[PDB]
């Protein structure tokens, strides 16, 4: 059946990943992300190991992201170090912290989360959310810990942050985030005159607007927006797919950063399918756009060893001319194959057995 084979694919996957790196690291973003694909992949398939793989992870990390408890001191601009508290990069691990209090709830789980985030929603700043990727890192927490705790101020943040963040990047014509506010048009364009839109940055907004639209109450008073733009975002994101079936590291102009690109193009192939199995989004209009994607996945970017390849790497330098490594990997990659493929599975599991 095309989904048995798909969820062969996701445990080659997840055991390539869970091999290689029999040791956790750090709470942060790349980790944390790799961990909302785990967590899928177990709530797909409730493959034991799994569930032990990410409790380990937040057993090693004490259920906390930066661990700073001076609060003077915490920031919410870039960095890696303990008073980067208030960075989401630092609150995406809180998203595996809900999902494993939900399997298994003990107050400890979460306590940290909700210290941090109820002390943010405290603060009168709106801009905590200045760069895309951010969107995917703290909004579902915002979800999460809301269908915990039911405080409305949860849901009431989400939407002042996430106005904010659309204020800044989100360019009405073209119907996509730029990456952070520097990137924006004219003053920024592509090397051969586009808009430049980092795929990678939009993947990230889509699947964090699916995810929020997964878990927000079917009343709350801003949902409708979020429909909205989920919408928008989709039918540009679908526009500009290549046709080979990813999407290129400047989604609008494949010469400026040519070839493969795996993590953004998985994030899309997620939200899409998603929006498709969730009513949100028109299936006639995007399944065919999330068929060739999957196809670039399944055929491309993954290895037969269960590595996935054509990851655009974090350290990346590059210029016209040079396609990404096929043999490059990350976390967050993994993460966003894994909830492609998840997705995929359910997909496929809907249409008629014939």
């Amino acid at each position: 059946s095309s989904s048995a084979e798909v969820v062969d694919i996701i445990h080659k996957v997840n055991g390539y990943w869970q091999t290689n790196h029999p040791e956790h690291g750090r709470s942060f973003w790349d980790n944390a992300a790799y961990h909302t694909g785990n967590m899928e992949a177990y709530f797909l398939t409730n493959k034991p190991e799994y569930l032990e793989y990410s409790k380990g992870w937040a057993e090693h990390n004490e259920w906390k992201g930066a661990k700073s408890d001076h609060k003077a001191n915490w920031k919410y601009s870039y960095g890696e170090s303990n008073d980067y508290v208030l960075f989401g990069d630092y609150q995406i691990c809180f998203q595996t912290y809900a999902d494993l209090y939900n399997l298994e709830p003990d107050t400890h789980k979460i306590a940290r989360a909700r210290e941090v985030m109820e002390y943010q929603m405290s603060t009168p700043n709106n801009d905590y959310w200045w760069w895309a990727d951010g969107l995917y890192m703290v909004m579902p927490v915002m979800t999460k810990l809301y269908n915990i705790t039911k405080n409305p101020l949860y849901l009431e943040k989400l939407h002042e942050y996430l106005a904010y963040a659309d204020s800044i990047m989100y360019d009405e014509e073209a119907g996509l985030y730029y990456r952070d506010g520097k990137y924006v048009y004219p003053k920024h364009k592509s090397v051969n005159g586009k808009k430049d839109f980092w795929a990678r940055g939009d993947g990230w907004v889509l699947a964090g607007l699916a995810k929020v639209l997964k878990d927000l109450p079917e009343t709350d008073k801003y949902r409708q927006e979020y429909i909205d733009r989920f919408r928008t975002l989709a039918k540009s994101v679908a526009a500009c797919q290549q046709p080979e079936g990813y999407w290129t590291r400047s989604m609008l102009d494949a010469q400026h950063a040519p070839g493969p690109e795996t993590s953004g193009t998985a994030f899309f192939t997620y939200g899409l399918q998603w929006g498709v199995n969730n009513g949100f989004l028109d299936s006639a209009h995007y399944q065919p756009v999330v068929e060739k994607a999957w196809k670039y996945l399944s055929t491309v970017a993954l290895q037969p060893d269960g590595k996935i390849g054509y990851v655009q790497p974090i350290g990346e330098k590059a210029i016209p001319g040079q396609v990404v490594d096929a043999n490059s990997t990350s976390n967050f990659g993994v993460g966003a194959f894994l909830l492609a493929a998840c997705e995929r599975v359910r997909y496929l599991e809907s249409l008629i057995q014939h």
